[PDB]
């Protein structure tokens, strides 16, 4: 039930595997990160295996294929981070525990590319994910929130997928629940 | 979809609260745990959960931890009062450490379960309604393997913090004779029971 351009993981759950620089593989991710990111250098770019991880989010986005019609859930979004978290984002995804209380992915690599979110270690190298989120419907986003609002606030069960900066042009996404993002790769990059 | 062979047809639709009759062994059961340490008061009724998305992502986990954890029992049943404006999210979409309350005694930020019903029959946690009426969700847990918590908590604690990024599943206040587990991830514990009572 896995995604069939993974390596072979020998029998193992969780396996980092690095992209050759030749590949389609990793001038579509590259491509991707060019836009908004010429200036910066990779030092490499990594495809996280992780099938538990997997497992649950495969399992969400068919529950969200479902409850919208079948609208078009999901995103690719950045999500810069600093070297110390990495271990645990691979291993275990995104944790939640302004415009909410939850998980932020940027629309485009500058922003997540800030030395604020992808932080340097000592050896110069930054940190940022190239990871597949659940969007579905979102709404605008503040402060507030602990969960996304409810649709109908006359009906507090119903609820949005995650909540954006402005609906008509998002630059950035947050999502408030464990599973619904994957981080499908690992780019760690230099000046 | 993966729905259980018991629960009442939905008929298409992903979410149900169904009520229990008291001569069934599935009402007597519940009732009989509740009575083991609360006599006092009197179940007005006891409804069923079926909800597809929670018992289908709960139960991925369920076999994750099966899979991971060497031959252990990792599914434990208790209990969670709340109150009369909680019932209708958590139906709906399950525990939510983040809108947690803090307890009297905190061994981590996260959502608490009680092995008595006693504890959680207090009105601190199951609040009455305007009504009068109390809440208590019969909640299937999955609690692994569990170390003592502390205050400090937001996910569970390691197992080797040279290795730190492999976590207990749940904490418990006493390892010995555990009285309370705090779980600390969605779709880790199923609501499987409403009993409201008196
Ligand atoms: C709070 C926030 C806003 C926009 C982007 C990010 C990001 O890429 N990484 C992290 C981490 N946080 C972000
Ligand atoms: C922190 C704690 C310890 C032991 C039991 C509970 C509980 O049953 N419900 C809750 C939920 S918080 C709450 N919810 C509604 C009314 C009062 N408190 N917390 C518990």
């Amino acid at each position: 039930n896995l995604p069939e351009h993974w390596t072979d993981m020998n029998h193992q759950l969780f396996c980092m595997v690095q992209l050759e620089p030749g590949q389609s593989e990793y001038n579509t991710i590259k491509d991707k990160f060019t836009r908004t990111c010429s200036s910066y250098a990779i030092e490499k770019i990594e495809r996280i295996q992780n099938a538990f991880l997997w497992q649950s989010y495969q399992v969400k986005k068919r529950q969200m294929d479902i409850k919208n019609d079948h609208k078009n859930n999901e995103r690719l979004l950045f999500h810069g981070t600093d070297a110390d978290s990495v271990p645990y984002v691979n291993q275990h995804g995104f944790n939640r525990s302004s415009y909410g209380k939850g998980t932020y992915f940027a629309v485009d690599a500058s922003y997540s590319a800030k030395d604020t979110y992808s932080k340097p270690d000592s050896n110069g190298r930054k940190h940022m994910y190239v990871v597949r989120v659940l969007t579905g419907v979102f709404t605008k986003g503040r402060a507030g929130l602990v969960t996304p609002p409810p649709k109908n606030p006359h009906n507090p069960t119903d609820l949005f997928d995650s909540v954006t900066n402005n609906t008509r042009s998002p630059k950035l996404f947050v999502v408030f629940f464990d599973n619904q993002a994957y981080p499908e790769y690992l780019i760690t990059f230099t000046a």
